[PDB]
Formats: C-alpha cells, structure tokens, sequence
C-alpha cells in the first residue's frame, strides 16, 4: 500500500513541476531565438497566452470521458497512460525549436495529466479501505502537490542560464521513467458533477475558487514578459521572483486551515479575496525584483485562505444536501483551476494586446473586489 | 507660532462635538417628564443646516480670512449653551440646535482651513489634521457620560453653564493667539467651488468620506432599537455599546495620521473602506452584547482611516491642479460629514420598518466595498499644465 502513494505522489510532483517550469522557460526561450534587451513580445503575448490555456483546454474535453474508461478496464491501464505520454510531452519539451511542437507538447501533457490525476487517485481510493488511512493518503498526495508547486519553479529558471536549455526537461523525463518503474512492480454513486453544478451554493463557492485563482493564472503567462520589458531583470531570476506565491500560500494554507474554523469560513474567503484584489492591484507598481516580493507573497497567502476557507464549505454543502463520494470535492474545485486556466491566459493576451498591462490587473482586483460580497450567502445554507 | 494655531482648533473641535453628544441623554428623557420620530427630527436640525451654510461659508473665507469665522462660530456655540441651560420647550430646543450646527460648520470650516493654510508640507500636514480629528474624538467620546452624570446629580442646567465657561476660556485663548479683529482678504483668488466637482478626484474623495460616514452615522439611531427587539437587553448597555466605536476611532485616527504619509494614502483609505463593510456585514450577527465590541472597534478604526487618509488629500489635490486656496474643498469634505449624518437619523427608523435593519446594513457595507476600488484613481492625479 505504500507503494502505491510513492507513485501517486510522485506522479503529481512531477506533473506540478512540468507545469511551474514551462513558465520560465517559454518567454525567454522566445526571445532569444528571433534575436535588457529589445521589447516585440507584446505581439506574442497571445499566442503565449493560448499555449498557456491550451492544457486547460484539454484537460476540460477529456475530463468526461476518463470516467467510465476507468470502470471497464480498470484503474493501472490509464494510471499505465499518465506516465508514457508525461514521458512524450518531456521529451518533445526538450527537443522542440518551433512554436507548433510546444503546443503538441502543452496538449499532451494536459491529456497525460488528466489521466494520471483520475487513474492515480482512483488507485489509492481503491488500495486503501480502513476508511481512516484514504484521508492521510489524501493529505499526503495534496502535500505532494504543494511540494512540487513549490520546487518547481527555481528549477527552470536556476537551470536555464546555467546549465543549458534542455537541461531542466530531461531531468524531469528521468523522473517520469524512476515513477513507471515502481508502478510497473504492482500487484455509491454520487450526484455526478452535472447535477452538483444546478445549486447556488456550490456554484458560488466554485466562482470564487476560480476568481481567486484568476490572478495567479493571469500572472504566469504575461509577467515575465513584463520583467524583461520594464525592470530589466536577468534570466535566472524570472523563476526566482515567484518563490512567495507558493511559500505564502503553503504558510496561510497551514495557517487558516488551524484558525478558520473559529471565525467563520465565510468571513475567511471574504478577506482573502479582497486582499487579493488589493495584491493584484499592488502588483503592477513595483520598479524593481524586491517590489514584487510583498504583493506576490500577499497574493499567495490570500489564494491559501480562499481555498483553505472554501473547500471544507463545499464538501459541507456536499454533504447536507447531495451524495458525497470519497472525491465528491475534487471534481467541482479541479473544474475552478481548469476553467480558470482556460479562460485567463487566452483571455489575457487580447487583453493585453489591446490595453495596457496594468489595466489588466486592476480588471482582475475590481472583479474579485466585486464577488467578495457574495460570499453571504454562504453561512448556514438551508 | 504654527503650533498654537493647532491649539485652537482642538479645543474648538472639542467643544463644539462636546455639546453634540452631551444633548443625546438628556434632551429625550426631559420631554418625557410618534414621539421617537420627533425626537429623532430634533436630533437631525443641526445635521440638516449645516449642510445648506456650508456653500455660503467657503466662498466667503476668501474675503474675510479664517479668524472672523471661527470667533462667530464661538459666539454662536456660547449662545447655543446658554440656551439649551435655560429652555425647557420643544419650540425653544429646535433655534439652539440651529445656532449649534451653524456654528459647527462654521468652527470646522475655518479650522481646517486655517490648519491646511499653515501647514504648508503635505507629510507634516498629514498630522495636524489627524490630531484635529483625535480631538474631536476626544470631544464625541467624553460628551456622552459627561452630561449624564452631570444630569444625574447636579441637574440639567449645570452641564451647559459648565461648557459655557470653558467655552469663553476658548474664546479669551482665541482672542490672545488669533487676534480676529480685522479682515483681512485672501491674495490668491480661489477656484470657484461650482468647478470642484467637475473633476473626478474631488467627487471621489468626498464620496469616500460620504460613504463611511453613513456607514457609521446610520448605525447610531438604528442600533439600540434592534438591540431592544432581539437582544432584549437592559437600558444603560445602549451607551456603552458604541463606547468601543469611538475608542477605535480615536486610537485610529491618532496613529494612521502619522501611518498615512508613509504607507500611502489611497491604500489607508482602501483598507479603510473594505474594514468598515466587512464591519456593517458582521455587525447584525450578534446574539448578544458581547459580540458588538469586535465589528464596531473596527468599523471605528476604519472611519479613522478613511478620514485621516482623505483630510489632506483634498488639500493634496488643490495644491496640485487648482490655485492655493483651501476653504472651498474642506467646505465640501464638511457638507458629506453632515449630510452623512442628517440622511441617518431622520430616516433610520423608517427605512428600517421598511427593509429592515440587517438587509440596510447588508446594503451599507456592499456599497462600502463596491467604492473602495475607486480610490485606487487617487494614487497620482496628473498636475496642471
Ligand atoms: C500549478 O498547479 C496547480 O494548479 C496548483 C496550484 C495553483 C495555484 C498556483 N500556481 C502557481 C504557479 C507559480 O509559478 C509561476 C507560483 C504560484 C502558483 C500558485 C499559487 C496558488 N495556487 C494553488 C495551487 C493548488 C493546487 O491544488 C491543490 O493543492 C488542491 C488542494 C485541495 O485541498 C487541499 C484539493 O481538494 C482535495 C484539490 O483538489 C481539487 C487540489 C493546484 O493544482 C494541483
Ligand atoms: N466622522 C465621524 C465618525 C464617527 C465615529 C464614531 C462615532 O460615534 C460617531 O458618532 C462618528
């Protein structure tokens, strides 16, 4: 049994860090093939957009039909799918010298990632049965995720400049065939998600887990193309200035998780949306590296009280009125992160082709400001 | 000297809110010896007028000085407290309340007037006006239980001769530093007010101020009668309910007038804003008296930083783009002061029969919130060509 969480843990580590190395990667990777420096991105931040959005995309096609694909051959054939195409995805990563095999690269992973994310956690619903012990699992693989979130990051931005270009996707592709030969060695229904979606409490809470990270996906595709435009950074610290939007979040994931409970979860998510309007607000005004420390860390801290405030009120919500499963919780908030990876980076680029950069930030700050007073209707649902 | 011009306006400032709070329990308990609306209207006149002097006292600063305006302010407070000592009738309690709102706008427009003329650095500006306002916090907190005890065992009459007296110690401390015995007109000729709400940063701030402070002000006259309908609590807890509010207004303004300059004053007044919703949406959720003292500390702190946030930068504002002359924005600062607190009383008990008291207070604090992105506009307004 512990195998299989080494796997699962493992698979999500991985999958998290593909995801934060890309960023700092794609930008500059641009940039220094057609030529601080000189400033033309700004005709690119679109395409870069769509690439971003382009694995959120596919994760929502594929995410239905994952479904009963498992029921009919099992759960280590598709967990068996993850691992092969994550492999193919790192591998084109490191080979690819034009923008179209980035993109085939960006959807495979989406479609490797959606598979790995159902067939993993399904397996360790499965293994485990002490009813007990699936909820330490549960932590333990959420754990790993803010693991890789964390570490992600400094990979590629630290590795670029240092020590080549492909340096940082191979590594990882080692990784991946280290996680397939451990699984290799292996051996009720709930309201389904197109129903849970009809209340409108759930649907709130969901809004506001996807207006929370809205910024966050905002904030990926389209800052280091300002860093290199205004503040003339160099290249190993793109990735460097993102280290307090994970530190933060994982400090006030820890700590409002302890102190929530008392003060209300509602009045938790209220505050932390609104003080990330105000981060996303601050966030433009910075000159310099150090500018972006307070805003970013702020930022994360208030997304860690969002989500540490809004997923006990949903699987509560959950729970009173409708069916819960064992991962009832884990569709409705996975659809928030994929619609809102979906809609931010396409959405952004236009935004930012038309408009200033900053104007999208306010956009985000006023929009988060405006559905922080819906969160009354959350305490005490009927 | 500078420092003794501040002098003068924290005991004008303490004075004159003195006798607004002082009125409160003992005007009602003497006509006792429907009736709520009556004794909430007489509450309202000095809110409602001073609103309509206001217009008249800022253009009219600029030929006169600051001096002559703040003595007749005096004048007319002294002879409001000598009239509230001696009548006793409903008809003669209405021309004093009169008297007292004219001289309040009067004493508040010429003193601000005269604290931003004086202070001429927008980071040493930034504290006078924050010590203006921690005095006249002073002034509304110390009113309240000052004329009840005053009431209680010496009678009505000796509150009022009492603030009387140290009204003309006042008034000698006004004639030995001030000197208000000519007129002396202004160099600079002042913008006229009519084009000071054709720009949005002005309109922006004084809606600001509006807004919280009908997020404070609705709340008073609303509050005690909720709390007698669920809370079902005795009589003399209605006065130390909001004792917590004025508290966290003083400890508030004192400190984020020295904050402002340094954190930022459209960050001050944003956190403000969204401090005192949250406040008004938390505030009809206690189920007992207990549970007031947090939202109303921080609706009280919120108050205080949208005030001192918002006090120097009119002043700020004025400087940048209009001529030097500074009576006609603080005049418009006043007029959303009072219309605040006129809007509040005369209609809370109806509106409140109407909607209700928390869905009034759920609208309050959205309002609150939803403005508070718009003082982001205020982080530099463009100068003048
Ligand atoms: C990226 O990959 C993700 O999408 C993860 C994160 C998304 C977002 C993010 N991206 C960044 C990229 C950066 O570099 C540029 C820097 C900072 C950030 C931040 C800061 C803010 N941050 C939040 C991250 C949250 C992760 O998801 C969960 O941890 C989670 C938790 C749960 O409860 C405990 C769940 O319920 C059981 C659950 O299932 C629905 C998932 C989420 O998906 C796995
Ligand atoms: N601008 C006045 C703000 C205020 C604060 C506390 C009070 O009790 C009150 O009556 C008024």
């Amino acid at each position: 049994r512990q195998l299989v969480l080494v796997v699962v843990f493992v698979a999500l580590l991985l999958d998290n860090m593909l995801f934060t190395v890309v960023v700092p990667i794609v930008p500059t990777f641009l940039y220094d093939m057609e030529f601080q420096g000189t400033g033309f991105l700004e005709e690119e931040i679109t395409r870069v957009g769509v690439l971003f959005a382009s694995k959120a995309v596919m994760q929502l096609l594929v995410n239905p039909f994952v479904g009963p694909l498992t029921n009919r051959i099992g759960y280590h054939i598709p967990m068996f799918a993850g691992f092969v195409i994550m492999f193919l995805s790192t591998v084109m990563f490191a080979f690819s010298g034009t923008y179209t095999l980035l993109f085939v690269a960006r959807t495979l992973q989406g479609i490797g990632s959606s598979f790995s994310s159902v067939a993993g956690l399904g397996m360790l619903a499965s293994v485990y049965t002490d009813d007990h012990e699936r909820g330490r699992a549960m932590g333990t693989a959420l754990g790993g995720l803010a693991l890789g979130l964390l570490v992600g990051a400094p990979f590629g931005s630290v590795m670029y400049e240092f020590v080549g270009k492909s340096a940082p996707f191979l590594i990882l592709a080692f990784l991946a065939l280290l996680d397939g030969a451990l699984q290799l060695c292996i051996l009720a229904k709930g309201t389904p998600l197109f129903m849970l979606l009809k209340d409108p409490y759930i649907l709130v809470a969901a809004g506001s887990i996807c207006f929370a990270n809205m910024g966050v996906a905002i904030l990926e595709p389209t800052l280091p193309i300002w860093m290199m435009q205004t503040m003339c950074s160099p290249k190993w610290q793109l990735g460097l200035a993102f280290l307090p939007a994970s530190v933060s979040y994982l400090i006030g994931t820890n700590l409002f998780g302890v102190l929530a409970n008392k003060m209300g979860r509602w009045l938790c998510s209220l505050i932390g949306m609104l003080v990330v309007g105000t981060s996303l607000l601050c966030v433009p005004l910075a000159h310099n590296i150090f500018g972006l420390i307070g805003p970013n860390a702020g930022l994360g801290l208030a997304i860690g009280m969002v989500d540490s405030s809004m997923m006990p009120i949903m699987g509560h919500l959950v729970d009173l009125r409708h069916t819960s499963v064992y991962g009832s919780v884990y569709a409705i908030a996975d659809v928030a992160f994929c619609m809102g990876f979906a809609i931010g980076p396409s959405t952004g680029g236009a935004i930012v082709k038309a408009i200033g950069f900053p104007w999208l930030m306010v956009i985000t700050g006023v929009i988060n400001i405006v559905y922080a007073p819906l969160c009354y209707y959350l305490r005490s649902p009927p």
